[PDB]
């Protein structure tokens, strides 16, 4: 049959790790500080299922999944610098526990591991051209999409279009979040991704970052980086612009005097104000119901494509974690 | 065989146009080092090699293009990590624009360095190995550059003439010469002998070392000295200065650039350029250049492009 998520998730740490062993201890640590902070590798397990309900081999989905992976941990090394978080998952984020540049390297030769797992997948014929094609692709959107979101948070006045954020988190989060796992297993299969696959995992990794934006306000186990840190970053979240397109006058204001504000210059007590204020706020309620709305779209969207899928049991899993991608 | 100003010519296109986007903040941001321009010697020692070889010309093209991308990702980085105020007369990246952005744009650089990797090889232009050799690259500069920041970003100076070859053997040799090497009888499906790496070390070392001889000689007064780079110089003269003259040099050491007298800095060339270890290190390089080019001159003397490895030769010598 099929393997169980956590034994995936076990053999995906596994494979992570060691492609990120070094005999130097200082240089290991810092590679493979991220990837020894856990979760739950839902993307990596999303690579897994789609290369297996496509017909493609449990180890070229692992492969692809541990380069996934990979890819999310270097990215986090390097948007911690860049965003000016503190933590991540429960621990000082990278550069606050090595000096900067350090991290900054360490981010970048994750990276070219990366790329030399999916050289040797190519090599041994696990991965046709087209996968390394999909990489460099997330890479791109993914790049593209950090840079749309830095420059948001630096510039002279604030863009509230709900379209322009749509636009920015497509490239920054949801197309390697949701898009890529599904486009990964049927180029695994040596099939051409339907675009329904775009169209409808753009939907799905949205929701996935409207929840993760939720989850940072929210006084649950933090996961990420430091609890109310999209506040602390000046960071676009869809709470933010809903809860500014209903506020007060008065409020809105002062959450847009804040926001023009950089981290250092933020006030403390006008950070907990506005973290207050949406956490009560019809914001947020509306931001939980749009998730799920958009969760809806994606499903609906991927239906008729999912029944070309030949691995059924490997198709159930997959279902199970595009709806974690929301319900977590 | 093109002539030295068609290949930079056609690599420098091929750089911008990998790095053009629809978005021009983006693009110009991308472009940026590109656009400050440069010798490009990296890439034109891959080209000729490629072509002794007996490489495809095209091959040779986009292989050297790759790495002179790497470069320019690698210094938009590098730039950041040792906190240089300029490159080529104009702010740094991460001064002209807020850092986190110029972070990102050597990650999408990066990224591009691997695209055109894979759709060369995709095309059939690049074997898998093409690929295998770019991460050996990528992994041992990082490595380096690793053992350089831990070095200077902390005040450390009490390094041995093995630590000083281990970190720029990977930091800089490597790329520098070993990799156009390997690359060239890789784009011709022929397996490097092990005297491109031993080989290349040693010139791409000795050329390091050179260079940081000439900062202290000739002609700002040893730039070298204000930055306190851990050259072989320096490193061998505090390996052998006597603690009171030792003592004197690590106090001016450690004080930041721009804290440091200029009768201070003055003194301690003074020592430099009339030390043994000057007269030592100089040596080194002499050493290691004879070595490398011996190591490599079987293998050179059979390669089919004859024209290209004039031109091979010619620059391995120069450096």
């Amino acid at each position: 049959m099929v393997p169980a998520p956590e034994a995936i998730r076990q053999a995906l740490q596994e494979r992570l790790l060691a492609r990120l062993d070094h005999p130097d201890p200082l240089y290991r640590d810092l590679l493979q500080d991220y990837p020894r902070r856990g979760g739950k590798m839902l993307r990596g397990l999303l690579t897994v299922y789609s290369a297996l309900a496509h017909g493609a081999p449990l180890e070229a989905g692992l492969e692809a999944a541990t380069a996934l992976e990979l890819f999310q941990n270097w990215v986090l090394v390097h948007d911690d610098i860049e965003d000016g978080s503190e933590e991540r998952r429960g621990r000082p984020a990278l550069h606050r526990l090595h000096p900067m540049p350090l991290a900054l390297n360490a981010g970048d030769a994750m990276h070219a591991e990366m790329w030399g797992l999916l050289a040797e997948g190519l090599a041994r014929g696990l991965f046709p051209p087209e996968v390394l094609l999909e990489f460099h692709e997330v890479v791109r959107r993914t790049a593209y999409g950090q840079h749309l979101d830095l420059l948001w948070t630096l510039g002279g006045t604030f863009d509230l279009r709900p379209e322009d954020y749509f636009r920015m988190v497509a490239h920054k989060a949801a197309y390697y979040t949701a898009v890529a796992p599904l486009r990964l297993g049927a180029l695994l299969a040596g099939k051409t991704p339907p675009a329904a696959y775009e169209e409808g995992g753009l939907r799905l990794g949205t929701a996935f970052q409207i929840v993760d934006d939720v989850l940072n306000l929210e006084g649950g186990e933090a996961y990420g980086k430091e609890r109310a840190g999209d506040l602390y970053e000046g960071k676009r979240t869809l709470i933010l612009l809903r809860f500014l397109e209903e506020a007060p006058p008065e409020e809105r204001a002062r959450a847009l005097a804040l926001l023009a504000l950089p981290r250092e210059a933020k006030p403390e007590a006008e950070v907990g104000w506005l973290l207050e204020r949406l956490l009560a706020s019809r914001a947020l309620a509306w931001a939980k119901a749009e998730a799920k709305r958009l969760q809806a779209e994606g499903l609906a969207l991927l239906e008729a494509a999912f029944q070309d899928l030949p691995g059924k049991e490997a198709l159930d899993h997959l279902r199970g974690l595009l709806a974690a991608l929301v319900e977590r």
